């Protein structure tokens, strides 16, 4: 049971959310976790979305060492040192852009795409959303021209907004990252954005680089034009985390517990046989059987608790803080008269749906609540949202815990000046703001219209606040 | 191209066959190599067939840390770290707590863990790609029951996962068993096992293997439940795991003289299609009639690739696919643009059938499908061809110098293993004077009958039962 609230104590109600539906189990190394079939299996979900999306697209997985010749340096074996001291993987650049280099030689040999899903490790820690070890997916591409190169980052980000709001039912915002914030080797570096309302931070939710032509460069990643010239090829690179979890716990639970979106749901509905005194139980446990073959048909996850160690009321609990969107119970009662109770997650609302209407009902309540969950997440995001023109509208706003929409004109070193300053203010009254992205989605920029913090003429519409 | 000949140079052809296949790429740091698509699909359709098995039976997905607090360091970061820390030795010690505070009551239990992951080894000889490597694929299972009874069924469904991932999917032949004593895990109570045969230089090879436990690490770990009726007890675990060896075995068995063949249930291709074009012909006839034969293929869900580039010619395809083992060439050209039909080629028979376009998706399944059985068949009677049933020890060699196995009646005394392994291993250098040791691979479970009074095919003491040897990977 959760009994911490969740806009009272956040991190408390989190903490308890994730520990207490069985998704995580704590551990010795500070940043490190146990990933538990909870948290695990609905990480499959998105992965197999994903990874099928990307093989539309002719993308290949792959696989590479995790040991190289910043860095963490295994030196020694035991006692005995290593005759020369290895490194565990920084970056993945460091083995895949060689081995592109060799691999590339002809026009013939392009578009190359590549992903991998493995872990990784990094070196003050918060379970899925800053860790010192996760899961996540890579891809790597190389192509023969930049629109090519930059059609592919945008698809990309598509599949990671759908990722999000599709799967997840976590709303994203779409564009480009700053200078001071996109990947310093690369070109340029699209994002998504999501927000968490409670503490009123922005997160940065999946990325993809236009890295252009420097590593091509760098690593004389070379190509035989059609007309037999030499070109450099144009790189993409793109990732998601397991932190998508992290934002999708945050973004639908309540004081119950997790609450999970159907399309990503491992159990979608629960079937709870309910036992009272022993001379109906027989009936009752051979329905449930054959309800869960019926909903199997319609390709709805079911799982019945039929343990008969545990309570009715224990049940209820126990599926309501993993999430569960739909619980049936099945009684005496309901079995006499030809139906089932079904209770959604997300409301508490109650129904009597008779057995043969009951896939068409659940199919249609799945879609409700997956539908529900995204547009209250939607909507919450856009109060959080603060369209603004001063500088001295910006403290008002953070302290609403919200972010703001801004006109800025873009010069890097006012980033640094307006983090700073931020800070420092929240100080008196970390606390810094800083850009989360440039919409892709800009409003109208009128003439003359002054940035927001330097009065000079304003480019863009930058999405700034607080951050994980 | 493949120049090795498989029987004559076994080792330089599997060499030449994962490069040239670009199956894998050759790293810097030895026993560490690049798995590219060819060979890393081949691990996504086995890990898929197997992970949809295992979660029907209840098994389910994990994640356990890399780190942790024979060991590898890591002792620096940058330039300097205060607790010196290490790369996961075994899963065991992450996990075996773990249980021990999960588990406390008889309605814990069972609990059926799996994780998918990559592994470090650091001794390991001479390095071969799938075979002996410091970095490998898996896949380890990991479960605890309230009795053994359930424990060692869990054991022998697993195993029966491992006779389907490689049968099924790899069509490479394996025998289910007991191993001995002295090739057992040393902590367990019983442990089982599924055995491949290599024909071209004789050894047998483990494939798999499912893990009775028992309570030994229970009491190591102190994972207890209580008793329905308040009793402490301890839980009888298992552990099995599979590696991508599986593909290593499956090179080997399937290849040929012209490079591998892979199996149509998972290959990544399964039907080329090679338009027969040359250098700036390219009038759209053929590669329009090319992909519109390959729409129609994918709706029957045959997995299709065209090779149209430019700067190659068929013959130099023909080669490039035949090396990497598709099992289907579906050939194109002018000729067969006008007779409405297409030529395909079987990669493992080199059989050639003119095939008109609206029949081609029906009988391509149904050549898959064959190819698929063939390829089983043939290796399930080289397997048996290369098992030699005996009576005594005197058998021994020269069915060694077959490069065969023996199925012989054993004691199945501890130290006559040790023994027999000596033995052999000192005959064998005798010969090669003028490795070699012998030992057992598994007790099949597949059992001969047993006459009353037979004898150890080694020490005459009375046989128990009748025991797989040979010289071993
Ligand atoms: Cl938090
Ligand atoms: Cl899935
Ligand atoms: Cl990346
Ligand atoms: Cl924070
Ligand atoms: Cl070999
Ligand atoms: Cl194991
Ligand atoms: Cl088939």
């Amino acid at each position: 049971m959760v009994t911490a609230k969740k806009d009272e104590n956040f991190s408390e109600w989190y903490t308890q959310a994730i520990v207490r539906s069985e998704m995580i189990e704590y551990y010795d190394i500070s940043g490190c976790y146990i990933m538990r079939p909870w948290a695990f299996h609905i990480w499959e979900k998105v992965q197999r979305f994903f990874d099928d999306e990307i093989k539309k697209m002719g993308v290949e997985n792959s696989y590479f060492p995790m040991f190289v010749s910043e860095v963490a340096w295994v030196t020694h074996y035991g006692d005995s040192p290593l005759p020369e001291k290895i490194a565990i993987r920084p970056t993945s650049e460091t083995i895949m852009y060689p081995a592109y280099a060799k691999w590339i030689r002809s026009h013939r040999d392009l578009p190359l795409k590549l992903n991998q899903w493995c872990s990784v490790v990094r070196w003050q820690p918060t379970p899925f959303l800053r860790t010192r070890e996760f899961l996540w997916q890579e891809g790597h591409t190389a192509h023969a021209t930049e629109e090519e190169a930059w059609e592919l980052v945008l698809d990309i980000l598509e599949l990671y907004r759908r990722w999000y709001e599709e799967c997840l039912a976590v709303p994203v915002i779409k564009g480009e990252k700053s200078e001071g914030e996109k990947f310093a080797g690369g070109k340029k570096t699209t994002t998504v954005e999501a927000f968490i309302p409670e503490n009123g931070r922005g997160i940065q939710a999946a990325t993809s680089h236009l890295l252009g032509t420097n590593f091509a460069k760098m690593f004389e990643i070379e190509f035989e034009d059609e007309e037999g010239h030499k070109r450099l090829v144009h790189q993409t690179s793109w990732g998601c985390t397991t932190r998508s979890l992290g934002v999708m716990i945050m973004t639908h639970g309540d004081d119950k517990g997790l609450v999970i979106p159907p399309r990503v749901a491992s159990v979608q509905v629960v079937i709870i046989p309910i036992l009272f005194k022993d001379e109906n139980t027989g009936e009752i446990l051979g329905k449930c059987r054959e309800l869960k073959t019926m909903l199997e048909k319609a390709d709805i996850r079911v799982r019945i608790d039929d343990r008969s160690n545990y309570t009715p009321g224990w049940k209820y609990n126990h599926w309501e803080v993993k999430g569960v969107p739909l619980r049936l119970e099945l009684g005496p009662k309901d079995l006499a008269k030809g139906t089932a109770r079904v209770v959604r997650r997300d409301t508490g609302e109650a129904y009597q749906i008779s057995w043969a209407d009951l896939a068409p009902k659940l199919l249609e309540l799945m879609e409700g609540i997956q539908r529900s969950l995204f547009e209250k997440a939607k909507a919450r995001l856009h109060e959080g949202i603060e369209k603004i023109s001063t500088f001295d509208e910006v403290m008002p706003a953070l302290n609403r815990k919200h972010l703001v929409l801004a006109p800025w004109c873009e010069d890097p070193e006012s980033e640094e000046q307006i983090k700073k300053e931020t800070q420092k203010l929240s100080e008196i009254q970390t606390g810094a703001m800083k850009t989360l992205c440039i919409p892709f989605d800009q409003p109208p920029m009128p003439e003359g219209t002054k940035c927001f913090y330097t009065g000079k003429p304003a480019k863009r519409w930058t999405l700034w606040g607080r951050s994980y």
